[PDB]
């Protein structure tokens, strides 16, 4: 019933997902349309990536803050909790 | 062959289209995925609206910025020239 996560997942939020990743701790991704889900340890986190920021939009709006010392593996897991949207974009009106 | 603009298009664009438009001037816009398009009169043009701001984020990124009073009539025009997209949203690597 709640499959439902695939349609409001778009392929896009793949990518991003291996991008936010490409070298930081142990760290493992899911990717659910409305929600991010992972785990990780801070061994190995950032490392070769000092402090780098990061910048989520969703409807075309913050929706989540992170550096690359941060080490998002801790950050991501709270994160999550805000249950991301799939696709949403927009205009502000006044 | 350029029909392809609808599928580009979203409902959504409409709504909004008729937001950005409810009591201005003489202004009629026309609703095509990646472009807008309309023409105006700049005599009833925002008045009821003084100088109240507008912006519109594409990808999650400004994509147009206009005031209420600069009467978008005038400006729209210009705009469109940027041919719009559909739906586009994201986030910030670093």
């Amino acid at each position: 019933d709640n499959q439902k996560a695939l349609e409001e997942q778009m392929n896009s939020i793949n990518s991003v997902n291996d991008k936010l990743n490409k070298g930081k701790g142990k760290l493992s991704l899911s990717m659910n349309g409305n929600q991010l889900k992972a785990t990780s340890s801070n061994a190995g986190y950032g490392i070769s990536y000092e402090d780098k920021n990061w910048g989520i939009f969703v409807n075309g709006e913050k929706v989540y803050t992170f550096n690359e010392k941060s080490t998002v593996g801790n950050i991501s897991n709270d994160i999550n909790k805000l249950n991301i949207k799939g696709m949403y974009i927009e205009i502000k009106q006044i």
